[PDB]
């Protein structure tokens, strides 16, 4: 089905691979896999270490499958150690140098909350505690503007804020941002963010999609009723609340698997039983983070 049409007019594939931090060499085979499957959308993350491998497997499969580059859609992010304004240009053209573009389709911010600047990628104490750092969001934001100013962005958007933060965002923002990744499956439906990020027209990404849920009852009594796996199901249950998908995986058959999802459909009844028997929690709280002024998982949303 139809990609997503984004508030600035350009539109996003309703599902892309997810990439992590994999054991050496497994990425760039999955991408190679994803695209030859039919993928044509690509999750990365400067955090993740991968992108160089990535970019190389990228520029490898156009050739091969010859396809033009604006046949795909990028996203990567901004790590948190690079949100001061001075940085955020350097961290993007680094990131682009490495992927091996011109351009990203999609930028987001990881996290609202930002990280000492100038060593490793998670700035630590010797009492185990994060080096925090102080940037507002308002600010970071001016510098991801000025990358879709000068071309090197296409779209901007954001990763982990709650309604608060995205509000203020918007507040300040002279380019709104188009899309919000966030955690959502089955068993932590993130029903009240969703809405509010769809309400002021935001395009809205669930990460770890898949969330044990390919184990859950309902989950199994409804893919067998579709003829269909249950990650499959569980994807379909997003793409039905209008979001985008981005599943992480490096195992051919799974990534294959994931792919199937646009020749069924969910009935009303199906939708709402998942949604009642969810957990419904938090996978991905990043409690080392809790102490600071934007961790954003305390608000009840």
């Amino acid at each position: 089905m139809e990609p997503l049409k984004m508030n600035n007019g350009r539109s996003i594939p309703v599902i892309g691979l997810g990439t992590w931090n994999s054991p050496p060499g497994e990425v760039g085979a999955a991408v190679k896999k994803a695209l030859e499957i039919g993928y044509r959308h690509l999750d990365c993350a400067y955090v993740y270490r991968n992108e160089a491998e990535i970019g190389e497997a990228l520029e490898n499969a156009l050739n091969s499958l010859r396809l033009k580059r604006e046949d795909i859609f990028i996203t990567s992010k901004l790590w948190n150690t690079f949100f001061r304004p001075e940085h955020v240009r350097k961290a993007c053209e680094e990131t682009l140098k490495n992927l091996r573009l011109n351009y990203l389709d999609l930028y987001l911010i990881h996290w609202p909350v930002p990280l000492k600047h100038g060593g490793d990628l998670f700035p630590t104490d010797s009492n185990g505690q994060l080096c925090l750092d102080n940037v507002p969001h308002e600010d970071t934001w001016k510098e991801m503007e000025k990358l879709v100013d000068e071309g090197l962005v296409k779209s901007i958007g954001l990763s982990n804020f709650n309604k608060r933060q995205i509000q203020n965002i918007l507040e300040h923002c002279r380019i709104k941002p188009a899309n919000l990744q966030i955690e959502i499956h089955a068993n932590f439906p993130n029903i009240k963010l969703v809405e509010y990020a769809q309400s002021v027209g935001l395009t809205v990404t669930a990460y770890a999609p898949l969330g044990n849920l390919l184990t859950k009852p309902c989950v199994l009594e409804i893919a067998h009723r579709h003829k269909k796996t249950p990650a499959q199901v569980l994807l379909r249950y997003l793409l039905q609340r209008k979001l985008i998908v981005v599943p992480k995986s490096v195992t051919f058959k799974r990534i294959e698997e994931n792919f199937q999802v646009f020749d069924f459909q969910l009935s009303n009844e199906e939708m709402h039983e998942l949604n009642t028997e969810s957990l419904n929690e938090r996978q991905f709280t990043l409690l080392q983070m809790s102490g600071h002024q934007e961790y954003p998982f305390k608000e009840e949303y």
